[PDB]
């Protein structure tokens, strides 16, 4: 007896599943569709609403991943899937699906709150299908929604005008969350409490929308976990032709005019255009050449639709969406995936100079966007206190990782607090078990750490110790306490405190306390140093 | 002075032919579009409006035939065009149009009858200017249109749900009723007085069109020769995804997706299509392989917009047109035409065992659904009777003959009549002198014998006797009879009784009498053994 | 300080030039788009509306030449251009743009007479870029609009019906006159007051907006230069269809329907039709074959749409607008240009006797539509007079000069001063010190050598003489004092009398002086001649 749910283009066959320690099963619903397949005349185009289908909809498969790297792909999934075995993926330009997975009663009357998961990957890879939310629907009583957009030249290729604006895949987010206000009732989800999460690249599309007036009332509540809008890297501000015109030569398309330049890559095979994407070398540092020139990805662009101003401007005018919001960050952002796993570096040598490190600071251009003058003082700042090389790559990993991640988190979190909504921040400091085993295991709270506690992996995969089974439950407390009130605090739980003057946050880890003032000092050289 | 028509969409030039015997002229409009070509995207959609001309269309060119396999294509129209030469035609997609003969008077003001012809050729094959309506308009003072649909891949393609649903020729067909029901009365039809006849592929079709709801208010009587929709082979039930896979596949088109074939396959070319079309071997029985796999051609699918159930479940409910209906076989459906000349079959040797016939039933699957355990005991039923071998093939030809057209017409009459809507019935029993040479001349009421005395084949071509005369113009006066009262009695003709429970049926032949139970008994051991 | 415009569909960022002699500088608007690309499927359609775009666009840049012969239009560009040298510019299917000259005081409110420059070539090649209107806009107080549209067969191709009826680039031409009325409010230009002007093709172009009625209240004065749509060689009469199945084997398409043309057509690429364009040849005499056969170029037809009727039945029905109208021709239309350099004439040698006078005249069956039998009379007419052959070549020059022009402008102008409208005629007869080094300096008055006066070339180009300067004044006050009050006289030059039943026009050049019945014995000729 299968679930069987009626949406308004029809009706889809759910699937129930059942978590140990729980009665009620949960229904799992895999690969509906929020938007009509962008195929040919509709790729570089705004969603349009899904066609109506007739008889109900079998929806118990995965449903393909967007077409990007293949490889990239696969290994991302691999390091962030919660489930005890990675699902391999097929991908297709068709890939504008979203999974459910609801612990309600579809028989009576349920209004749980909702939350949206966004994927990271840079804007150009990852899957919705990576993640299962069979644990934390299942412990926290909330429907969880997994969603996919467009990514790399699918999703934000951009011209700078009305030809092609851009954004395409924030665009697939926003009617990805209409579906979500249209639907999720009949799935025992609330659609006036939507609480919208994600990572990486999923913080900064969440920032996105929390910036965006296209998005208003299509949510009341945000996490984002180690990316926001003022990361300079998936942000794409100044001139946006010449990445267009560089795309266009590589894809054999004629440069004579933005419009001829959007028809050509229509006529393109989606073969074609995953080859000009693996051709352009996206996501990889750039060891020869001129650092600035170098692009690792394509992103939000100020379009007029989606963003009417920049990031900076919008937040000093105030102008967002004030709902409640969490910002956090891992305590290593830069430990060890994004640099050696993601991207590549030559870090692998273990000893870092004072030269090397100024010469690789000058390299990471793109990521940290540091003028040649202000590399030598930046690396004077935190290389110079020690002597000794090994603590030296450590510190150039921590100066990497304040400017990618900390100091915009808090500078978001400030800004938001003075706008007057609530602000919660954590900083999460621990390493799971389930890393690989490539990891020198001195690493603790590595970039997407937080996510196995989150989706309650302790639960799906095997050999997880007692305290990281607590550490699970407590994180997927506090979230699914912030998605139902706005205020991560609960009965059974350690105080976390509001972010105001004090700037108080919370300590995630092995030991869960209190702190204030986060990257306090951090923030105040990296705002000094800049504007110089 | 050729006949002037204003039609909605703009003006059309006709032409005036005189039939001998007959002082008016009849008009005759040759090519006149009634939905715009399904070219490029259009592919795979239903019919849209014709776009409006603003001079005078000259109509007195035959349209191409939609595109097919040309040999076949020409051997059918050869085969069954009662004019003294056949015409020869040229492919295109763009097929969607009509042939008109009125004989009223333009000038005047005139309500006649409107006759609409559905051609046949297994919905792969045929086309509209094959049949000639001079003499039936001529003799019978009635309008006749013969119209166009889209056949094999381009007219009946389908996933299986709302990518590309099916039943494209069937909509060309709603559409050309359409068309009728808005502009029959400037060429002096009655548009409130509308009959649809076909045979095979076209009787199957019209049963379609009295089983849909999209029909409703387009026609007001129904014939039906030799096809209904309870026919198996035509009417395809299960799952159509896996020949749109294989179709997919052999067009050289990827199959991750429903979106991705239906886009694909719209990138392809008319002669790329029809390249797979002659790869896919339709209306060719598979000598080797397992029965069951091999598809005999693309047909009716139940898509949920033409056909919301399945005819039989649709009879059951009594959820269908209830217009005066005629149904009707030949006595020999399948004595040398199909079998033969349209399918090729091995049958040629002129003797038949009971292990070779037993296997070739097993190995016309596709066009019997016989289960393997049940072939032993048709066989014994039909060809146990006679010990010689020669009968014994007539008898298996009369076995696939019964189980094709005889059962499944009796059953949709009885439905019909049940429903309380008055029903006719017909057998055809006669041998024209305008056959291929190939027959054995032992057939007497092959496949499509019919159409020679319906269309007055007599009148057109040359040699004809004085009884075939006298039976064309019998069954002529019977079909405008049927048309323009819904009953074929009139005076000077034979009783036609009505199929009621008595079940009384014409025997239409050199002896034109009445009988009574027409295939009362193998209905009831066809049922029977099904049932099993 | 850059001048920025608010369009209706944005704003638009111009740039200030400043002439000498005069204070205010001319704010110069290059590139703005009056209609959306006519990119794949909307090729062969009607232009429609731009998107509007949402940040300034920038508006400095010359826009893309509308695709076509490179070399040809490289010559014609530096053949007409009015500026000292001359600007290379870049093909493209996106070429619907328009460039304005504003001399108004954009803070202030200006309603300034606005005058709309059609550009000849016809209708193969040509650039709106290629005209500057800084000098003109400068000396009189005008707004200068210099437009572009389709050309050859991505602006004139047709099947002759409803599929692809043609005249697209008459459509943008109503498009971008469209664009002036909604628009040239907010560049100081008065859109109650627009006067369109071209030459060669641009004046037939201005005839036929004349004679459409898609062009009401869209402009209120007209000027024609050498150039009107009596003129045979543009208009395409007769059956339309053989043109375009030439074009279509050309290309490579099947011809099996118009449909299937088209559609195979939208699927070329832009270089497989320049290919096409350059195998056709078109604007080339063909010494050999028939010459009725060839085609100069495509032009012109009765769409139904644009032209209901033939240009010769609409003036007789008096179915035109009735608006000042200016018709002129220069002295020599036929001298060097046109034959030696546009389409390359056998006339280089000097001589011409009677058998190879009407040999050539005879080949020359495209231009003029003279039949064989009126070759002799039409020869001896004008090459009877004189024995000398140096003599007999100018008069046969004279001979084809008259068909084209002449003839067809006076029988212009006569009947729309019959129709009651005012009409004003000039015969140019002047020698441009900027001619090409080519000319033989015999020639006064060669095709485009009053356009050196119209937008003001000597002083923008270097080296004229003061009377060429004086004259240059006199034209350019002339032309705008009829673009401003409909009448070209003013104070402080020559009388202009109005062309009436005394057929007054003014001869323009070194002495201008008014005469009187302008080609009256070539009109009365010619006319009873071609009604034989
Ligand atoms: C609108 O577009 C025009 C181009 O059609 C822009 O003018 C051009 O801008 C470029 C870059 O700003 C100029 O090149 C620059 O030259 C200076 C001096 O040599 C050099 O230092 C720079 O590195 C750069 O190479 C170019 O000269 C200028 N003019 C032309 C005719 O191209 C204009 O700036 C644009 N307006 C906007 C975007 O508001």
């Amino acid at each position: 007896s299968p679930p069987v749910v009626d949406t308004v283009h029809g009706k889809v066959l759910g699937k129930f599943v059942s978590l140990e320690g729980f009665a009620q099963p949960v229904a799992i619903f895999l690969g509906i569709p929020f938007a009509k397949p962008p195929l040919g005349p509709l790729r570089f185009t705004p969603p349009q609403p899904a066609e109506p289908w007739s008889f109900v909809k079998n929806a118990t498969s995965y449903p393909p991943m967007c077409t990007q790297d293949p490889k990239a792909g696969q290994l991302l999934s691999e390091l962030f899937t919660n489930r005890k075995e990675n699902i391999p993926l097929k991908l297709s330009e068709d890939c504008l699906y979203l999974n459910i997975y609801t612990p309600a009663d579809l028989t009576k009357k349920n209004r749980l709150p909702v939350m949206v998961w966004i994927h990271g990957g840079g804007l150009m890879v990852g899957a919705a299908s990576t993640y299962d939310g069979l644990a934390l629907a299942a412990h926290e009583n909330v429907v969880v929604v997994t969603i996919q957009y467009r990514l790399g030249i699918w999703g934000f290729f951009s011209t700078g005008d009305e030809h092609s604006r851009g954004n395409w895949g924030h665009l697939d987010q926003v009617a990805a969350l209409r579906w979500v206000q249209d639907n999720i009732a009949s799935f025992g989800g609330n659609p006036g409490s939507v609480t919208i999460f994600g990572e990486s690249a999923g913080g900064e599309s969440v920032s996105v929308l929390v910036l965006s007036p296209l998005a208003k009332n299509l949510f009341h509540r945000a996490i984002s976990e180690s990316g926001v809008a003022l990361t300079s890297v998936l942000v794409k501000k100044g001139d946006v032709k010449p990445l267009a015109e560089q795309i266009a030569i590589t894809a054999g398309c004629k440069t004579t005019t933005s419009a001829v330049m959007v028809h050509c890559l229509r006529q393109k095979t989606e073969e074609e255009l995953l080859e000009t994407t693996l051709k352009m070398k996206f996501l990889s540092l750039d060891l020869q050449g001129d650092p600035r020139e170098s692009q690792p990805l394509l992103g939000t662009v100020i379009d007029g639709m989606l963003l009417l101003k920049t990031p900076e401007e919008l937040q000093a005018e105030r102008n967002f969406h004030t709902v409640p919001y969490m910002v956090g960050i891992n305590k290593q952002e830069f430990g060890w995936l994004i640099p050696m796993q993601l991207m590549s570096y030559p870090l692998s040598e273990g000893q870092l100079d004072q030269k090397t490190a100024m010469s690789l600071l000058w390299k990471s251009y793109p990521l940290v966007c540091i003028a040649k003058e202000l590399i030598p003082e930046a690396t004077e700042k935190y290389l110079g206190g020690t002597d000794d090389t090994v603590k030296k790559k450590d510190l150039f990993l921590d100066l990497i990782a304040d400017v990618m991640f900390g100091v915009p988190s808090v500078i978001v979190a400030r800004n938001h607090r003075d706008a007057g909504a609530p602000t919660y921040m954590y900083e999460f400091q621990y390493r799971p078990s389930f890393s690989s085993d490539m990891k020198p295991k001195t690493v603790i709270g590595d970039h997407g750490d937080e996510l196995f506690s989150v989706f309650g992996a302790p639960f799906l995969k095997e050999g997880a110790s007692e305290e990281e089974i607590r550490l699970s439950k407590m994180v997927m407390k506090f979230w699914a306490n912030f998605a139902r009130n706005g205020n991560p605090n609960g009965e059974g739980l350690p105080h976390w405190p509001e972010y105001n003057q004090k700037e108080g946050y919370l300590q995630i880890g092995a030991n869960t306390q209190a702190a204030q003032k986060l990257k306090d000092k951090e923030v105040a050289f990296w705002t000094n140093l800049f504007a110089k």
